[PDB]
């Protein structure tokens, strides 16, 4: 058996960040990676037609200081996602160009209803602790409802309900009826709220890495050399003896003092445990699916939308559109012109039966309609990735909680099992579900082990992160009117 | 590699029924079983204090003709669960003895709401095809709701909502807010409807096997000899070559023409697949958890409840009650007096924290109050089993579907993946979740392979079962008033119109 201090299961950003921290402290680490590559839910493809493209996780923004610091140390640089020109909201077959992060509403009733919906999401989130959403005062009430039920209660207009629905689908790649209200409200709150999570400028979609996000995992693998073992899916963890034994599918045996599980919670099911896991974890890892998404990038000779004062951001309502949201994927030099679109949730399941060429045609015809340009019909290249088909991801972007699961099982996610500690973006308390959360969780799980070894004190397990000098955060502001305008039922009670 | 025609993964009733049919058709089968025993979600404990006791699946009834035929062919007998004396409905801290399958209701408004609740469950059920629930006309609308949301709309009284909530918790060991309304309505309809599923006499809980249900899997193991491999958890299935390769955790390798997966759907996650599963199954097996239950059996010197004219059946409402449902578990000879109780859904999670001794104490104190009997505080013995802790079950009784899953993923549940066919009770069309469903699914998957090998025509894959001559099924009937009495909103509509 191959002996070390710590076995990290998974070479995504979380496992790699944990292995780097432990290695830098002088421990002997092995990373066991199921795939022939590192990066997990990040994947940068290179070819002459795209140069590079992020087919998985890509965007970083202000307040994501851990991923910005790790990336910067590895020698990576960011560029700004194009948002110079106007965004488009496509509603009932027509494009309404706009500026600022929220699509505007002109009907006064619809205005009140939209304003109330976003405000209520943040008002609710203020009562949900980031590190313990199950301790929200109304935790059971909110956990025993879907986001569909909450939206049915909150939204007096079909206008607000359809945009709120698009918001849920885009944020967590799942249907409003699939997900706990408590979990979704926590999810928004722990990215800093609605403005911060939906914003390009001054939010989660502000920036991409020059050369792709896959370089974070690749360059940590560079540092660690042959400590990273590719095509070693873990099948068996034995904790009955003095050292932990980890076995891979290719029959190799690893022996360590501790283990970091840096895999999506439900992919814990692929591992046979001795002794069996405690009951709550045993059932938890069956209750925590990942969402459904195809990430699709259509390439054009030029960023032609910019000539019409469109930035390439499209918010597209309605069942018929295959893609509900797009960003300009053009490289900083203005070349490799491209539109990134997501095929989300039930549409990812529905449209996966088509050919690649059939999806390209549907996307080009949608983009031609929304951008009002025949140039959208003349793509020069297409890349896509269906994350639903990934045995060692389970989906993307992240794990969602169905109704009732977070209050019953949420406590178990980070709870150590003997000498196994739990990393993965799912265990983060800030930008859980993102590359930032992957870094937070890996580093925390690594410091839990340093503390178990007596190397650091308890108060050093969770560590704050200084603000990026390169990507500083501006405050989220609200207007007097946004804060005090009544809801629709509010305006009724006042009549 | 050990060579055969068919590897069966799982030595539950489903896997063993498959293996037996294939073996009887003259094929070479191997059963790879993870545990040191067959039976899976059935488990008969034997010791001198209890003689035998079912800690997993136990009850069989009318219309479950496949498990009754299989058990009869293996030399097993049934006996009737005690329903001679009165049942008890315990609500707001008081016990109301009754007869017949449903706890009665005297308040006329409450009576209409209760009658409308059960009636509407079966009415919606008749819209849902047993073999394709996602083809129901309102499949999408029903699948996008929880059972909690459906009870909130249907029940105009708290009385009906509370009883309906207990019915869901007991039937599928899950909370109303956890389960799809479509899936639950399907689950009840594919058992023959509300009356058949809830009933002891004339329903699912009518009988048990003399000597325990574990004998079904054990006796098929006896027929199969060394073809059954215990402590062979399957870790890897390879379909990239001419024959399928099946690898176990002890590094043994099995080579076969075909595989039957006879394990709970989510436990497919414990197997590494080459090539990868198709997308829809890849994601479905992360979306289908099992329910939560502790089965608890408290033993007494005598079945003292019978002397107060209680059969031992208790339907117990309220958060404080650790157990919502009990049945007499006394042996047919009248000895090893016992009460069987289920701790359901969130209470299986909450009370798992306690010791065995603390759970025994809470159950005795509950039983003493409900039966109005201090004898209930004098147990002689206790057995229990928390199915939440089983690595190779994932829960009990069965797989439930959360909102949105049955319409998006339900169709791939028994869709073959190249040379892998799917058994297990979850893939049944009649009494899915039960031992009956395990037999139907196992025999159906076996016959799918017999068809693939050209040994039978397609019309022999699905086969009807002759009615047991030993456990005949009384039909389910309604009275004129049950069929036609209005709902509470129906009555308010009548009132509205008269008054106009
Ligand atoms: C898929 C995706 C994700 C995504 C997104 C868009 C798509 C299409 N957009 C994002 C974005 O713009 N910005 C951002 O910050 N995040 C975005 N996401 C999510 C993001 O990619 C993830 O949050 C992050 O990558 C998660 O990292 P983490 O390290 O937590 O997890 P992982 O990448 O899934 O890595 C797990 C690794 O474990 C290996 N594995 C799995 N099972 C085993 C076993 N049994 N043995 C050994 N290794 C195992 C995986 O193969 C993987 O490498
Ligand atoms: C647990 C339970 C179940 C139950 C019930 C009460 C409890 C507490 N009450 C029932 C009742 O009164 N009447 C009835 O008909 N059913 C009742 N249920 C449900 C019933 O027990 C189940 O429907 C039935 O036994 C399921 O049979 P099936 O054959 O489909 O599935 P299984 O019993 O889970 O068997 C699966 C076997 O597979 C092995 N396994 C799991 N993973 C692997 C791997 N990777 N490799 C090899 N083998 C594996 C399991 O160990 C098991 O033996
Ligand atoms: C009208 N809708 C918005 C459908 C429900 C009102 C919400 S509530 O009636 O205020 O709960
Ligand atoms: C007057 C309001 C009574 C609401 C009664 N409940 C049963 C709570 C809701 C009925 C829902 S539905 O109205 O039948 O859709
Ligand atoms: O919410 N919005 C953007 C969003 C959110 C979460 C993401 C996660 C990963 C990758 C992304 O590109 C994400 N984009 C836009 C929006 C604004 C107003 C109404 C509806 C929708
Ligand atoms: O539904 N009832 C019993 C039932 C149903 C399903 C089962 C499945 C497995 C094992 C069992 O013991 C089961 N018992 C009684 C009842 C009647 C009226 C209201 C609420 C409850």
């Amino acid at each position: 058996s191959n002996k070390c201090d710590v076995v990290v299961v998974g070479g995504g950003i979380s496992g790699m960040a944990a292995a780097k921290l432990l290695h830098d402290s002088g421990l002997n680490v092995v990373v066991l990676e199921a795939r022939d590559r590192v990066g997990g839910r990040t994947y940068t493809l290179r070819n002459q037609k795209v140069k590079y493209v992020d087919l998985g996780g890509s965007y970083v923004g202000p307040t994501q200081n851990r991923i910005l610091r790790l990336a910067k140390e590895l020698g990576l640089e960011t560029y700004k996602v194009n948002e110079v020109e106007r965004l488009i909201h496509h509603v009932k077959g027509k494009s309404y160009p706009f500026r600022g992060p929220f699509p505007p509403v002109w009907n006064p009733i619809t205005y009140l209803d939209h304003n109330n919906f976003w405000r209520t999401m943040d008002d609710m989130g203020r009562e949900i602790p980031s590190d313990a959403p199950w301790k929200a005062p109304l935790a059971e009430e909110w956990d025993n409802m879907t986001m569909k039920e909450l939206l049915d209660k909150l939204c007096w207009t079909e206008s607000a309900k359809q945009l709120a629905t698009l918001f849920v689908n885009l944020c967590v790649t799942a249907e409003t009826h699939e997900v706990s209200a408590l979990w979704f409200l926590w999810y928004v709150k722990q990215c800093g709220g609605t403005t911060r999570i939906i914003s390009t400028t001054n939010g989660g979609q502000e920036r991409k890495f020059v050369g792709g996000s896959g370089q974070v995992s690749e360059r940590i693998m560079d540092l660690l050399g042959d400590r990273v073992k590719l095509e070693r899916p873990v099948i068996y963890i034995d904790q009955t003896r003095e050292n932990v034994l980890v076995e891979t599918l290719n029959h190799e045996m690893y022996e360590a003092k501790y283990v970091i599980s840096a895999i999506p919670p439900t992919l814990g099911m692929k591992i046979h445990f001795n002794p069996p896991l405690p009951m709550m974890r045993n059932q938890m890892i069956t209750r925590v699916p990942l969402g459904s998404v195809i990430k699709c990038i259509v390439y054009y000779k030029e960023p032609f939308w910019r000539k019409k004062d469109y930035c390439g951001t499209m918010i597209i309502d309605g069942e018929e559109a295959p893609v509900a949201y797009t960003l300009d994927d053009t490289k900083p030099e203005g070349n490799y012109a491209a539109i990134m679109g997501f095929i989300l949730a039930h549409k990812a399941r529905k449209l996966a039966r088509l050919t690649k060429e059939e999806r390209l045609k549907k996307l080009c015809e949608l983009y031609a309609k929304v951008l009002g340009s025949l140039e959208a019909l003349e793509p020069v290249h297409y890349e896509e990735k269906n994350w639903c088909e990934e045995q060692y991801s389970g989906g993307c972007y992240t794990t969602y909680f169905p109704p009732g699961i977070l209050t019953q099982y949420g406590r178990v996610l980070r709870q150590p099992v003997d000498r196994i500690y739990f990393a993965g973006t799912e265990t983060a308390t800030h930008w859980s579900g993102y590359m930032e959360g992957a870094v937070e969780a890996g580093e925390r799980a690594a410091r839990e082990i340093l503390h178990a070894m007596g190397k650091i004190p308890e108060d050093e397990i969770w560590q704050s992160e200084p603000e990026s000098v390169d990507v500083p955060a501006q405050p989220i502001t609200t207007t007097f009117l946004e804060r005090h305008l009544p809801s629709v039922p509010g305006l009724l009670r006042l009549i």
